[PDB]
Formats: structure tokens, C-alpha cells, sequence
């Protein structure tokens, strides 16, 4: 499951997301219980623009491990990204609960009130994301 892995690493790192897809397939039916498998396999499809699928692999991934804030934090991000702003604030929250130094997660919970028009709220959030990274 190692060599599968990084071999889909290898074609991951050089844009060649569907390559890296067929090895991570091959990862994980070695390994099924490798949540790196399956939030890299929901990596490569968020790369690939396809955020359904990516919330399908990341929501695996975060079931046999939810401590990441990172993975929190992209699964946000495809939810985001496929206009859900209820699920992506929901999500922004648990990786804020997890890393409250993430001025990421901080920065894309502003966006996501901006989205809904809350501009009061994303002027918090914003502020927040400011006082972590003054040079944003
Ligand atoms: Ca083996
Ligand atoms: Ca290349
Ligand atoms: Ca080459
Ligand atoms: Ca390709
Ligand atoms: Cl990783």
C-alpha cells in the first residue's frame, strides 16, 4: 500500500491528478483503513474540480479520523466551492474548534458570510483572520 501510495504522490505533486487517483484506488483497496488514502483521493478530486466526489473521500477519511484541522478545513473548502455556505461555515467551525491560529480557516468562514451577504459577520471573521496574518 506504501509504494501505490507515493507512486500516486508522485503524479499528485506534478498536477497529474487523475494518474494519482488510479494509484490511490490501488492504496487503498490494499488499505482501506488509511485515512491518508482517502483524504489524498479527496485531494486529487478537489484538484480535479469534482467536489462531490472530493467531500465523499474527505467525509471517509474524517470518519476513520477526525482530529486533522486541515482536513476539516478542505472539506469546507469543497462544500464551499459547490456554493453550500451553511456546510462550509459548519465545517470552517470544526477546524477553528481543532486550530483557532488558522488564519485559513478564519479567512474562508469571512467568505463564506460574505457569499450569504453577512457582511457584518465576514468583517469579524476577516479582523480575526488580520490579527493571524497582518500581511493577508
Ligand atoms: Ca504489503
Ligand atoms: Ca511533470
Ligand atoms: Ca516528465
Ligand atoms: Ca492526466
Ligand atoms: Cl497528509
Amino acid at each position: 500500500a506504501e509504494a501505490w501510495y507515493n507512486l500516486g504522490n508522485a503524479y499528485y505533486k506534478q498536477g497529474d491528478y487523475d494518474e494519482a487517483i488510479e494509484y490511490y484506488q490501488k492504496a487503498l483497496e490494499l488499505d482501506p483503513r488509511s485515512a491518508e488514502a482517502w483524504y489524498n483521493l479527496g485531494n486529487a478530486y478537489y484538484k480535479q474540480g469534482d467536489y462531490d466526489e472530493a467531500i465523499e473521500y474527505y467525509q471517509k477519511a474524517l470518519e476513520l479520523d477526525p482530529r486533522s484541522a486541515e482536513a476539516w478545513y478542505n472539506l469546507g473548502n469543497a462544500y464551499y466551492k459547490q456554493g453550500d455556505y451553511d456546510e462550509a461555515i459548519e465545517y470552517y467551525q470544526k477546524a477553528l474548534e481543532l486550530d483557532p491560529r488558522s488564519a485559513e480557516a478564519w479567512y474562508n468562514l469571512g467568505n463564506a458570510y460574505y457569499k450569504q451577504g453577512d457582511y457584518d459577520e465576514a468583517i469579524e471573521y476577516y479582523q480575526k483572520a488580520l490579527e493571524l496574518d497582518p500581511r493577508s
